[PDB]
């Protein structure tokens, strides 16, 4: 039960990264939020990893205004390609990442579980909606957001669609 102690000692690791890259702001309502939704649970905690990593990843797309399953990863083109272009214009994440999933879908997979570790290399030296959810995702499109954005964050803030809000215009830029 790593979750209990552990995810404190890791955690602080993957805050001083997401933190680094992430908004104020949302740091302030993610928690805030999702510190409602389950409450003092560990769980609200434990669900807070999991989708601080996979906010990460967006951070990278969106784009970065700051500055193993994977670790074979280095083996891949698209990780010297994708992070030679990456790391210079993270621009082209949206249609690199996308021509990733194409291709390697086991890597896709893994990546997403490990940004930081991801992130580190690419920094340094190498659905589940429906009609009533939806109408709040692209809600947040309209915002002047990309559709599959909003599905990521909606996801990405608990499907918080008072969080994504912030998610979004947090997102840089
Ligand atoms: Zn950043």
């Amino acid at each position: 039960e790593p979750y209990n102690e552990w995810t404190l000692e890791l955690l602080e690791e993957l805050k001083s990264e997401a933190v680094r890259h992430f908004p104020r702001i949302w740091l302030h309502n993610l928690g805030q939020h999702i510190y409602e939704t389950y409450g003092d649970t560990w769980a609200g905690v434990e669900a807070i990893i999991r989708i601080l990593q996979q906010l990460l990843f967006i951070h990278f797309r969106i784009g970065c205004r700051h500055s193993n399953p994977l670790e074979f990863l280095r083996d891949q083109p698209q990780f010297q390609n994708m992070r030679q272009v990456i790391q210079q214009n993270p621009a082209l994440l949206p249609a690199l990442l996308q021509q990733l999933g194409q291709e390697n879908p086991q890597l896709l997979q893994q990546i997403s579980r490990h940004q930081e570790q991801f992130i580190q290399m690419l920094n340094e030296p190498p659905i589940q909606v429906t009609p009533q959810e939806k109408e709040a995702i692209e809600r947040l499109k309209a915002l002047g957001f990309p559709e599959s954005l909003v599905i990521q964050a909606y996801f990405a803030c608990e499907k918080n669609e008072n969080l994504a809000a912030n998610f979004l215009l947090s997102q840089n830029f």
